[PDB]
């Protein structure tokens, strides 16, 4: 089956509620192990203890900067950067999971969650899961963002690991 994994998420600390994703494996292997190996910390880091740094209430939450903490950082499990797998998955609704970058080529550990369709994004962002469970604990982070994408709270991940 395709991996599921979990984000404990957390406001200044305060436990706030689960969100679990399916990742899409099948279509996009090099993509969905980087985000799961991410999750479990089996490698002795990923998203544990990170921030989500830009939330844009009707647009997405951006995470994943667990170098930087500001948007700057991250690193995948195959080196800082690795390519664009393909482009088969499209910004279809709210819950996509995709990949952020710096233009071609240059995706890390930095993703976001869909709280719209971001169809303008086709193409240029790898698609790579969705939320399973919990959209309403995305909806809840999402009222914690600003248009410039400043959280008004610290919106963390308490904990993360594989469901499958």
């Amino acid at each position: 089956v395709n991996p599921t994994v979990f984000f404990d998420i957390a406001v200044d600390g305060e436990p706030l509620g689960r969100v679990s994703f399916e990742l899409f494996a099948d279509k996009v292997p090099k993509t969905a192990e980087n985000f799961r190996a991410l999750s479990t910390g089996e490698k002795g880091f990923g998203y544990k203890g990170s921030c989500f740094h830009r939330i844009i209430p009707g647009f997405m939450c951006q995470g994943g900067d667990f170098t930087r903490h500001n948007g700057t950082g991250g690193k995948s499990i195959y080196g800082e950067k690795f390519e664009d797998e393909n482009f088969i998955l499209k910004h279809t609704g709210p819950g996509i999971l995709s990949m952020a970058n710096a233009g071609p080529n240059t995706n890390g550990s930095q993703f976001f969650i869909c709280t719209a369709k971001t169809e303008w994004l086709d193409g240029c962002h790898v698609v790579f899961g969705k939320v399973k469970e919990g959209m309403n604990i995305v909806e809840a982070m999402e009222r914690f963002g600003s248009r410039n994408g400043k959280t008004s709270k610290k919106i963390t991940i308490a904990d993360c690991g594989q469901l499958e």
